[PDB]
């Protein structure tokens, strides 16, 4: 028998973390390090089973690579340094250097250059379900920002871009099947691939109110993207006419949009933010301008050719030396550095701008009349109700928990690590690669974030640790004991996963009921002598308002249907 | 959606390293099962992983049947827990230590006693929860000084590790016996020829442990069996008793002999035509009493058992041998010139030495020996103890039969730990009566990676691997001849789906004509697939397939209409 006597705050702030602790599914060992207790492991394994099945069905080959990895491989890719401090670095007893793997691009590439020597082996897609380590600066949110976590990571190798796309498409489809079978409300979205436009990366998000990531959808089309990636187009069709002459105004204590809007009674749509960043050309600055009610999108900013990637903001001293004034008094008029303005900015008229002189602004600025319009680009974040960039409907912003991310890597790794195979024609080809990650331990948490109530966890059917809780009242009575054990055996025989509450009188029936519901068991059966005498059992669903009575004989028929 | 050789078999050119000297290591590389990342670190390739998972499944099934509860604990573990037990320092250089970005100290777990004890002292609060046994199948790291023998002495390896918690020794014994029985079912089901043996607890500690060994010619452990009883012990643990019942009558007088350049048993034997059984070795070690020495004596043909030596109350544990300088200062003579006559330090002799007569010993004078030494007459008998290793043909210590020594690969080890951890880490539960009880503990380890290699060490032939039935990565290999032809393709794919639907694991050899049938046939046999079916046009025209078993010498024809019945028969 599987029995309750065996199986069953402060740092816990999100609901999934709180309930995983309370339901006896995990325990903290240290910052970002959790043990799966017996009840939680059951859930984790059900996630793992569905992932494996769908990866297998998509033709991927399961491997299992080491956690500890030699530094030399990471030095080949440059990530030994470039990965940053989330990379856990160490030395062994021989003073040799290693990391604990946060991901396995380098290891799989090393494998690939030894094991792939014929075009007849391609395409091929290896995956593993394996424990990663990432030295997250502030481990939090329980399983969702852990240090040690389970990921399914897959890596595909190809002789052509078109081949990669075929596998990538299959992985996207597989992912959809995975999250559907896990019974999660989820959405795939376009994600940043490090260039303007393109479609070489997608995320899969579980929809939840606590979700850290903003995702954007058209209400009328298939348009879907992370806010990092979401294309912003202007609400206005044309630039307004010039109705005011430009003029220099004294503006002491005016260094924010609010101070400008409230101080001088300007509409926010007549103001701008000027952000100064480092240019790609060494020692240069670029000014990026968005309208006052908007925000600079730092991915869009870095993806501009003129702008250094990754994105570095100019210091105040850099700004003052270059421009002749500091933050708060900046603008495009008499600006001695390169400038890029957001699409919305290009359509503005009679607008205000810091004068590039301390504590002054120009009012009544108009493009063309008072200064040339600079380069225009999509620089801003979309906001709720903006037009869909495909021209079909308007945008809506939801919160999402990232559980999957897929990537087209081109030849980044194969070039650096000399992974090449001869074509049928005999041309050496650097293999084109994709990689595909699911946060498996994250998924367990994400499910609770999405699915919970006042009584505790609600699992999707695929994730429930057990299907049926048997709650005997006074299990010490032979009639009950026999009636319960018989029920356990039949149900277990019929392939159902049953938990038998074997706890003594010192655990009340109410406590028992609340426990089975906290843990998220979808069905309970209650056995008692009062009921055995009348040939009835007491059944209740997890999301049923009321219990009901079930003739002992019809039970198996009735339970089978539900499950 | 087929499992295909062009995908699974990978490169034709295999890692062929200088240090691949054991068969399992060689064959795991050649058969495309594992690949080396670095010293002691190996990737499971697709075919290899299939085998690992079958081992895990069976292990999981039997642990669960024995009432154990599966958990999964972290690999990275805080140093503080390890300082609680003292193993932070005492585990030694196999413990991989590190620091995080915040300067916090950790190890990668070589084992998880501290973590599970920390769990238990937060999770176990009532006697009603006990007994309880938690286990995991989880990846360990030990910084093996010289990683070798492929999977056998890796640094990263998979272990099933279980820990049980108890209010009484009798409770522990029940679970421990249940774990012993579960292990026996595991290794039987894996189809290995194996033996459980009595063992020493070693560094893990406690009193009472058994090892499970796979019998193989390359086994690193010497395991000892009676030819007439169920007596079985690691040579570390095996009790040695003398062949002689009594001390023989003294036939010679004791005499001092000049023995320059005579520092070995061999040199004494050869130089003086002495029987080796009339010579002794005297090994000087550090005493338990600080700054003391103790001499340990075994017969010239025998070896000192270092575990037995350390177990002697007079002898410091762990064992430390005295330096030549320490010996010369204490005794006034050096190694090669030592013995029990006029010895100014304590002395323990082996049981066999106590019964010696007319023997030769170093005189405790440089370059001299005494010949014709007899106990009582020439010197008193000192303390006697079991100090030596058993040798082939010795009396079984249970009184039944004589001993035979075999070679074994350790694949499991179970221990009784007592309150070692529970006392150190303050793990206590109140009894039914209200008394605090430091929880009594057991722990149980299987080397899951090791098992895979051990199976091959035991089971191989000239054509490659011989898997146990439960271990074969696939049951059937389909080898179509001219798979490119529609008629062969059609039948082959039909065969693949029908066999797969019945539940069989099938590998389809889809490789083109640059891989000859002969090579294909050798490849499937190397990988250890037990059955193959060849599809050909000449075959299909006659309504037959060509079947061959891994252990057969000849193929045989199979009427298509009897495929399932025939193959089903073969796989049972
Ligand atoms: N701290 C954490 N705690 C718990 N879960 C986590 C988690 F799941 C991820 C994760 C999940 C999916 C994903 F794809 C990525 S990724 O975007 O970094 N991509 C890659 O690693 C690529 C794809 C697979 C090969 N390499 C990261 C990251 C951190 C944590
Ligand atoms: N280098 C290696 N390469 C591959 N496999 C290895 C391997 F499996 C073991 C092993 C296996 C079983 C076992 F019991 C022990 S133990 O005797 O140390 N005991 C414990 O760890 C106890 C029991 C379980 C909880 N703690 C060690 C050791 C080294 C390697
Ligand atoms: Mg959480
Ligand atoms: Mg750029
Ligand atoms: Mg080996
Ligand atoms: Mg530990
Ligand atoms: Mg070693
Ligand atoms: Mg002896
Ligand atoms: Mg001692
Ligand atoms: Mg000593
Ligand atoms: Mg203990």
């Amino acid at each position: 028998h599987m029995r309750t006597s065996q199986y069953l705050p402060a740092d816990a702030v999100v609901i999934s973390h709180q309930l995983l602790l309370r339901a006896g599914m995990i325990r903290r060992l240290a910052s970002g390090l959790y043990t799966w207790l017996p009840m939680g492991l059951r859930v984790l394994r059900k996630v793992e089973t569905i992932v494996r099945e769908e990866m297998n069905a998509a033709g991927a080959l399961e491997v299992l690579m080491p956690a500890v990895q030699p530094a030399e491989l990471w030095q080949e890719s440059g990530r030994w340094e470039q990965y940053g401090p989330e990379l856990l670095r160490l030395k062994d007893r021989h003073e040799r250097e290693f990391c604990v793997g946060p991901t396995h691009e380098e290891v799989i590439t090393d494998l690939a250059r030894n094991e792939l020597n014929s075009y007849k082996q391609l395409p091929i897609n290896f995956y593993q379900i394996q424990t990663k380590f990432r030295d997250e600066i502030r481990p939090r949110f329980g399983l969702m920002r852990g240090r040690e976590f389970i990921m399914k990571d897959a890596y595909s190798f190809h002789l052509s871009q078109d081949s990669l796309q075929q596998t990538y498409d299959g992985m996207y489809q597989a992912y959809s099947k995975i999250f559907s079978r896990l019974g999660l409300d989820f959405r795939p979205v376009q994600a940043d691939n490090g260039s303007i436009g393109g479609s070489g990366s997608h995320e899969f998000h579980v929809l939840a109110n606590s979700g850290e990531d903003d995702i954007v959808f058209s209400d009328s089309s298939d348009y879907a993207a992370n806010i990092e990636k979401a294309e912003a187009v202007p609400r206005e069709s044309a630039r307004g006419s010039a109705t005011e002459d430009m003029r220099l105004v004294d503006t002491p204590n005016t260094k924010t949009i609010a101070a400008l809007v409230d101080g001088f009674q300007l509409p926010i749509e007549k103001t701008i933010k000027t952000l100064v960043v480092h240019g790609a050309e060494e020692g240069t600055l670029v000014a990026l301008i968005v309208r006052g009610d908007h925000e600079l999108n730092e991915i869009k900013a870095a993806n501009q050719p003129l702008v250094a990637s990754p994105l570095v903001f100019a210091s105040e001293a850099e700004i003052r030396a270059a421009i002749g004034a500091g933050p708060g008094s900046l603008g495009p008029v008499n600006l001695p550095i390169a400038c890029i303005v957001d699409r919305s900015v290009a359509l503005m008229s009679d607008f205000a701008a810091g004068a590039n002189i301390e504590d002054k602004h120009y009012f009544g600025v108009n493009w063309e009349r008072d200064l040339p319009l600079p380069e225009v680009a999509d620089l801003r974040n979309v906001v709720e109700g903006d037009p869909s960039p495909d021209g079909k409907g308007t945008l809506v912003i939801k919160r999402g928990i990232e559980v999957g991310h897929i990537f087209q890597l081109g030849t980044k790794y194969s070039e650096a690590m000399k992974l090449s195979v001869l074509s049928e024609q005999g041309k050496p080809v650097n293999l084109i690669m994709g990689c595909y990650g699911i946060g498996v331990s994250r998924v367990v948490a994400a499910a609770i974030e999405q699915n919970h109530d006042e009584r505790g966890i609600l699992w999707p059917s695929a994730l429930a640790p057990f299907q049926i809780a048997l709650v005997p009242l006074k299990y010490e009575t032979e009639s009950v004991k026999q009636a319960t054990d018989k029920l356990y055996a039949e149900l277990t025989a019929a392939g159902f996963e049953v938990l038998l509450d074997d706890r003594d009188k010192k655990t009340s029936p109410g406590v028992k009921f609340a426990d089975m519901e906290l843990i998220g068991i979808p069905h309970r059966i209650v056995i008692s002598d009062r009921g055995l005498s009348e040939g009835v059992l007491e059944y209740k669903g997890r999301r049923d308002s009321e219990s009901q009575n079930l003739p002992i004989g019809e039970l198996m028929s009735f339970i089978t249907e539900k499950l």
